[PDB]
């Protein structure tokens, strides 16, 4: 029993960071097999990042430029090359270390480990949702860009996340392994901030049942509702609304308590509309949303990971 | 920016876990150099429980009795000793992922990360505070007595405290790494009860900070205390007591926000005596008391060089 924040188990994520520099600027890196990935802006000066042209800002960089510390031993770099938001250096070693992995583009909504990582070095791990507005909510200081962020699935470690930037109201924007970013951010200098924000109800529903399987169960009812009213309510609430692709996901949660899908949400609508009353859902007395359904069925669960 | 539940990486402690099998019992151990730590009720029979006899049951047992599993490879059990309520099997190889470490014994209020594992495999990190009676309201399954709490500083990892038991409330009981236990607990299946719980007053404060750190103010007011007067109202709240060890704790980062740490005081007083009125610290509607003044720096500030 029991119920907090759960990371994955970061060992295989720690023997891939690295420390990369280019001029005046030290970031951290991926190193998988005989690449280094880390964020392009590496290679830009404070001017660079007014208007960079990265392309012909790379075309004057050589190999030699790049320096990559692995702990205390330095890999040569024998190749670069950019891949949208991303630099990919070869380097002289392919990390023994390497896990299987993957690259996978994340849904907002959906969660994962991050790794805050400085000079190379992994300092801490916490969860993040990728929220609605395409931010994370994270931690991260000066010297923490090239951080990644992760999930462990039945196969294999599945990379999703490298931080790339702090946002003007403190939440961060970053780029998949492929170097696409999360929203409409760009690596530059401009006047960009994060959208309106919504609450993941998926997510919600989740950490419901996951206070129901740890006996908080104060907030149950017999009322019934249809999904579309259900959906009305929320949306008043500046929730998400729930498809029916979201219902079937919680379908496993809905098993393992006898509580169908829409009597939770039966169960959110009242919370919605008339709070708690003083009362708390496992420990807290607001909604928490950055638990998925897998997040919920993992810990309660006791899944355990190469 | 931003502030978050942060753990330690886990990958120098998931190189540590191995599976310890006696008879029909499973459960977690920790693998530093020829040693193998787990709890020794691991020796015992459900019957056994009631009253166990550890010194008959262990002496009567040798070391071909105790199963060693590391990852897929059998460790050689050489010897076997009890100290305390932990296990020590003597193994004919020493760990290689063995990592810099000491045991330490930690106070009531210290926070730790815990890797929680199954069968000797990881299953997720979590941080969590050593609560005032003793307990640690952990996330724990059948299967987790073994595993471990730790922190880490500067590759040195300093292990805490070894699980051992689900207490009727659901909150969690172990020992320290010589296998003394945290608290009035006893490893035999007896009635036995966590005692009423306080809330930890200096991380409340760490926290405060933490909120202003991160922009909130509103709860700042003009108004001031003694410590002396402060602990009078947290002794009605079922606080702990302030102590001038903590005003000096809470030095660093009260010079650092410019709120001295008796104006801080004053506004937990009326934080206590009047609520929040519908506004949040940290994104939080209650008092948050599991991050210690030090956790706050090193999250918010960084860990200084050596
Ligand atoms: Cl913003
Ligand atoms: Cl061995
Ligand atoms: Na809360
Ligand atoms: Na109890």
């Amino acid at each position: 029993s029991g119920f907090r924040k759960m990371a994955f188990p970061s060992g295989k994520v720690e023997g891939c960071m690295v420390q990369v520099t280019c001029g005046t600027t030290t970031l951290n890196g991926l190193w998988l097999d005989d690449v280094v990935y880390c964020p392009r802006h590496v290679i830009c000066t404070s001017e660079d990042m007014l208007n960079p042209n990265y392309e012909d800002l790379l075309i004057r960089k050589s190999n030699h430029n790049f320096l990559v510390q692995a702990g205390n031993v330095q890999l040569r770099v024998i190749g670069h090359s950019m891949q949208n938001c991303v630099l990919k250096l070869k380097v002289d070693t392919a990390n023994p270390k390497t896990p299987k992995y993957k690259f996978v583009r994340i849904q907002p909504g959906q969660t994962f480990s991050v790794l805050a990582c400085y000079n190379g070095s992994p300092s801490g791990v916490y969860q993040c949702a990728m929220r609605p507005n395409f931010t994370i909510k994270g931690s991260f200081l000066n010297g923490s860009c090239g951080s990644v962020g992760f999930n462990i699935d039945y196969d294999c470690v599945s990379f999703c996340y490298m931080h790339h930037m702090e946002l003007p109201t403190g939440v961060h924007a970053g780029t998949d392994l492929e170097g696409n970013f999360y929203g409409p951010f760009v690596d530059r200098q401009t006047a960009q901030a994060a959208g309106t924000d919504t609450t993941i109800t998926v997510n919600v529903l989740a950490w419901l049942y996951a206070a129901v399987i740890n006996g908080d169960r104060w907030f149950l009812n017999r009322f019934t509702t249809t999904l579309n009213d259900f959906n009305l309510v929320a949306m008043k609430y500046n929730y998400e609304p729930l498809t029916q692709d979201h219902v079937d996901i919680l379908g496993p949660l809905s098993a393992a308590t006898g509580i169908a899908v829409l009597d939770m949400c039966a169960s959110l609508k009242e919370l919605l509309q008339n709070g708690m009353n003083g009362r708390t859902i496992l420990g807290s007395a607001l909604l928490e949303d950055e638990f998925t359904p897998f997040d919920v069925v993992r810990q309660c669960s006791g899944v355990t990971f190469q």
